[PDB]
């Protein structure tokens, strides 16, 4: 089987990240050199997804990089869900999960810190705006409006969400609480989209009005996530 | 709203692994009293399946138990998505993932310690039925057939999966490479498997006839973990 050593899948994520910022989405492949051999491989996006998926799961689970990665897998993205570790980082966890489907991952904590995420208040659409370019992003708010949604979801870039879980209650009804709440949106149906909600799941389907409307009183936006 | 401490979430979860173990599944609430007014209350199934949904995302991000829990959400089950650390320890990762539904929750590297996990050979079926008990579980070999998964699931018992992972390529596709893995079913439709893969995803959708052709050579068997 074939292997990637770290130096290898630093340099991949990073040509992954540049060629993101672009604005044209992913590249049809991704040339790496194998670890044992020195050999020349062109990764189809299922292969170079499944990599980064696998390469993703070790480094969320045990909290560092690994030495290497075998490919055995395919993915359609490299997302692993990952879930937020406080009842007050949402924010910076969605932050996360969108650096992993932009190939330039960076832990929730990191995150946090580089937002200013605090135990009071959590963390507000201005902090993230503000303070995601000292990970390498750039946030866009946006229109809550699914084509703008999809716009840029065509892009590859993914979609972090702002909503009152308690205006959610009756289109959704994941939560009974009353809290401001953050997820990721990376994908969309013709009627939902595809929510990773670090409290609750990769796969959360929202109807577009539900997620859009439930966020009365607050910022009437959301932000993409792109390279800077 | 209301908040339960570990200490009635530790009391809750053994009441519900001793439910369990009649064999005529979920009870119809849970009796629990909050930290604040130590008042009494009967949680209804998606309740109390999301209480102790956010109990183990707090547990399994921070390897150690939340001092409390607030009810915030409902769920379907407690079931929260765990990866395997290792490329080695599939088998407690998925045994760990059975302790979560049966509300008896032991970690990936309890598991692993327990059934003595290896580097090498990873865990052969017979290492997972011999040792389960010393966790508080028995395990049922059952045959490879869906009636079989569904008469187990419905009494609330999860059904881990053994297979080769190379067998399954052409009828589900997950994997390029070849080594035996393991999983747990926790769900099913008229169709296929659901089954949580600790190497790809807590939603993996096998048909029936896919996964359980694909152990050729090997054990013709599923695992029920139910408690001992």
């Amino acid at each position: 089987m074939v292997r990637f050593s770290r130096d290898m899948l630093q340099d991949g994520a990073k040509r992954m990240f540049k060629w993101l910022r672009k604005g044209e989405g992913l590249p049809n492949y991704l040339i790496m050199y194998d670890m044992d051999r020195n050999k020349e491989y062109k990764l189809v996006p299922k292969e170079y997804a499944g990599l980064y998926e696998s390469r993703n799961i070790f480094w969320i689970k045990n909290g560092r990089e690994p030495n290497y990665v075998t490919l055995t897998s395919v993915a359609r993205n490299p997302l692993v869900m990952d879930y937020q570790n406080t009842n007050y980082t949402a924010c910076p966890t969605s932050l996360s999960l969108a650096s992993q489907m932009l190939y330039h991952y960076k832990s929730e904590s990191e995150c946090a810190k580089a937002l200013g995420t605090s135990k009071g208040s959590g963390t507000s659409p201005a902090q993230l705006i503000a303070n995601a370019p000292k990970l390498g992003f750039k946030i866009i708010p946006i229109k809550r409006d699914s084509k703008e949604v999809k716009k840029y979801l065509k892009k590859g870039f993914p979609v972090i969400c702002h909503w009152q879980v308690n205006q959610s209650r009756n289109c959704k009804g994941d939560y009974t609480g009353n809290f401001g709440h953050y997820g990721l949106i990376w994908d969309m149906t013709s009627t939902h989209y595809v929510v990773a909600d670090p409290a609750k799941g990769v796969n959360r389907k929202y109807k577009f009005s539900c997620l859009d409307n439930a966020n009365k009183g607050y910022r009437q936006n959301y932000y993409v996530v792109c390279p800077a």
